[PDB]
């Protein structure tokens, strides 16, 4: 009674506007332009015409939600930051002073941090969505039970349609999770059908000479969990994390309500790929943004079909590249609503 | 009385490096892992050796956009109608082109200027007209030594009082019927490659391929003498644009680049004074074919793939959101 189900959730996830889409291609072929010159701006403004949820191209409202947890598998010497940095960084998220806090302000985003399962008591200022105090260790077992990944899903878009009801036109997704890029990897070799040698990254500058325990970490994880790649929510409940569900929960909410998110980097592109095998009518609500400087990055866009517009290099994560395509999207509707066709 | 084109040149300085080794301390102790806002730091610390720059302000932006019709048009090469390029910039003074809405978004000013429109003067327009059209390079030059070096120094000139009138970051644009044409001529006289590299089955492609090639073959122009190639298979809206980045680099400050139109400015910016190389920030990997081959003798990677190729500033108003963005991570993130 509390929440929808799941199920319910999904099938509200529609394909876009064919018909929107089509008025919208007439529209843009027709303005002060050769046909076609302004390219994937253009493809843009056409695939945001197809998302119910907007009303006129008008995307002020802006919200990059960022999910938060530690990971058992940090216990596999995987990361070299210090554990306690998932919460700090959190609470400097609360200060303002990230990343993702200064880009988004500089896009006028909003960014809203979600505890889903950081090693840590509740923190002053940040949403309590804590399923327990870190996920289990991949490499040794499942990140979490089928249950507490459904039950999380639920939870996270619930909160996305609540927030779309509230007013939001554009989401994008971020994570924290000191250790988090090796359960991503691994998410991303099952599903891509990858040898983990293949997806497995530096992540927060891991040293190189050391890159082949990640690899034989990752590779345990998986051989341990024999995930099913067809199942997304299994991938995740086996070898990801509670950051990877919340964020996979965004996008599907997002989809659900009619709406844009934003995708981020390479944990986001795991999320990314776990969502669509949920359900794959989410894949045209997803907007790349940047082309993560990850190893397994190229091989996870393949699988995702996906182009971002952004090749900055970036390997930060908390959503920074999800802020710099805000732009784009404002980019795309000005460009649909302000250009001139036959002013005179 | 005006400068000489020379005085204007000497102003154009290497990069401040103990500046930039400055900001990549500053960078890496911000609360991120070391590098990992990769070619977002890179443009912070590049920034932050332009002596024209204060603080990484970078708040007033201006894209000037140069106008000018093609002789080349008389071979049949454009693919729109020679009067598009008047009223095109009519259009940009009503402020409905993609150049003037991007812009918009990202809180830029544009700056329209016809140094060459076949037109009677208009109004709302900057008034640097050098002719009612170029030459036709097929037949002959763009235009004499002389005419090129003197819109150099005026486009030149115009941009650092633009600088002095607080201008922070510049971009170009151009709006020219034809004008891909001479764009080639100069790219593929710039990298020594053949025409057929350079020029985007149809009868249309081999005949401006072969316009190309007649035009590079009448004028033979001297490839390491930027101002030769503009003149002779140039055009003045290209002129234009090379002497924005002339004069954006002589007082110290940014200029972002368009698409492929720009980059023959920008290769011919570069013959006549390599250190305006540093003062270069790409935008948006043109569709253009031959993009990649300028892009490549620029030695720039463009952040933006969009599959653009309007033009008229379009993709530079895009990159200035990143300049925006690189300044903020520069001065709000926080360290310890
Ligand atoms: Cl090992």
């Amino acid at each position: 009674q509390g929440m929808q189900t799941l199920s319910s959730i999904l099938r509200t996830i529609a394909p876009l506007d064919s018909k929107a889409m089509a008025r919208a291609t007439t529209r843009l072929d027709g303005l002060l332009k050769p046909q076609g010159s302004l390219g994937r701006l253009e493809q843009l403004a056409i695939q945001l015409a197809g998302m119910r949820g907007l009303y006129g191209h008008q995307v002020d409202r802006k919200q990059i939600i960022v999910m938060a947890a530690d990971h058992g598998v940090y216990d596999e010497g995987v990361a070299i930051s210090p554990r306690v940095v998932t919460m700090v960084q959190a609470l400097n998220m609360v200060r303002g002073v990230t990343g993702v806090c200064v880009l988004a302000a500089n896009a006028g985003a909003e960014v809203k941090i979600v505890d889903v399962g950081i090693d840590s008591d509740t923190l002053p200022g940040v949403i309590d969505m804590k399923v327990a105090r870190g996920s289990g260790n991949i490499a040794r077992g499942a990140a979490m039970t089928r249950q507490q990944a459904e039950d999380l899903l639920i939870a996270s878009a619930t909160l996305t349609l609540q927030q779309a009801a509230g007013g939001v036109k554009v989401f994008g997704v971020g994570e924290l999770g000191m250790a988090n890029t090796t359960p991503a990897a691994a998410m991303v070799s099952v599903f891509t059908d990858s040898d983990p040698e293949l997806a497995v990254g530096i992540g927060a500058n891991f040293p190189s000479e050391q890159l082949h325990h990640k690899v034989a970490v990752v590779r345990r994880a998986i051989e341990t969990n024999q995930p099913d790649a067809s199942d997304g929510i299994d991938v995740l409940a086996k070898v990801g994390g509670f950051d990877l569900v919340g964020m996979t929960g965004v996008m599907l909410g997002a989809a659900a309500a009619g709406l844009p998110v934003v995708l981020d980097g390479f944990l986001s592109y795991a999320s990314a790929l776990a969502a669509c095998r949920i359900e794959a009518k989410v894949r045209d609500y997803l907007i790349p943004s940047h082309l993560s400087a990850e190893k397994g990055a190229v091989i996870a866009l393949n699988h995702l079909q996906l182009e971002p517009y952004l090749q900055m290099g970036m390997r930060l994560g908390e959503g920074s590249g999800a802020a710099l395509a805000m732009h784009l999207v404002d980019a795309a509707c000005a460009m649909y609503n302000n250009m001139g066709s036959l002013a005179e």
